[PDB]
């Protein structure tokens, strides 16, 4: 047993009041009144993300943990924040974006954020199932939060593996992906294996709230795989008892309008 299974199994203890104290404590978080509204509303006109996906993937480019550049690929790409990110990037030419959608799954929400144009939006596509084609950004924010840790064992080596097949297609792409449950003896294995072949390492994102053990691996930075997963763990685990609650900033505003 590690200590992120000791972490789930705390975090599935909490009462609601202590799970709502516990989860944002320390965080960083966006603010989406505007956002939310906007949504909540039929509101096509909108450069403000659609989701807190955008500021996550917002954060790891900019701290230089994540290069987007060239033809990208969204894997599951839910509402699309990372689409609509990817898209407004200058290095960006083009984004595929895939999710499976249907009942209790978000599909994508039909914007003008910079650059939309250039994405092409699929649902009702299993990506564990698809065929890997051409790409040289592979963003993939695949990973649902459940109380048994095993399942996050299990969706997080289904997303490391469809890495694996994308990677395999493109060897010399770029990759920035969810890894839901790192603590998991499973996706320690699978990430070490990932590793020794593609680089990379793994880092955790201030928007992630504490409810999540979610990390995101990244080609572009480096670690020692079990090290970072326990820090984290660590982290989390002390953050029990502590309620200071979230920091808000702005949320991001890409604009709008097309691109070429
Ligand atoms: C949590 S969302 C990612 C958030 C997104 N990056 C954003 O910024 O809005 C992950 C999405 O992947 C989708 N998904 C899960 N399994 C999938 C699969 N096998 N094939 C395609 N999409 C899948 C889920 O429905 C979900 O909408």
């Amino acid at each position: 047993m590690t200590l992120g299974d000791l972490w789930k199994r705390k975090l599935n203890g909490c009462t609601k009041e202590e799970f709502f104290a516990y989860r944002r404590t320390g965080i960083l978080e966006t603010e989406r009144d505007k956002a939310r509204e906007l949504l909540r509303r039929g509101e096509t006109n909108m450069g403000l993300a659609v989701s807190r996906g955008t500021a996550k993937l917002a954060w790891l480019e900019e701290r230089g943990y994540a290069t987007l550049k060239g033809e990208v690929v969204d894997l599951g790409c839910g509402r699309g924040g990372w689409s609509y990110y990817a898209a407004s990037r200058p290095a960006v030419m083009s984004v595929k974006a895939y999710t499976i959608g249907g009942k209790g799954h978000e599909t994508p929400k039909m914007v003008t954020s910079l650059g939309w144009n250039l994405i092409k939006f699929r649902a009702g596509m299993d990506v564990f199932s698809m065929q890997p084609h051409r790409a040289d950004t592979i963003m993939c924010d695949i990973g649902e939060s459940n109380p048994d840790a095993v399942v996050e064992g299990e969706r997080t080596r289904k997303v490391i593996l469809l890495m694996e097949q994308w990677k395999n297609r493109n060897p010399t792409a770029t990759c920035v992906f969810k890894v839901l449950a790192p603590y998991r003896p499973e996706v320690i294995e699978a990430l070490h294996r990932f590793q020794l072949q593609w680089g990379g390492g793994l880092v955790r994102t201030p928007f992630s709230r504490n409810s999540t053990h979610e990390m995101y691996y990244s080609t572009a930075v480096t670690g020692n795989i079990v090290n970072s997963v326990n820090i984290q763990s660590r982290k989390l685990l002390a953050r029990f008892g502590d309620q200071r609650g979230p920091t808000r900033v702005p949320e991001l505003d890409l604009g709008v309008g097309t691109r070429g």
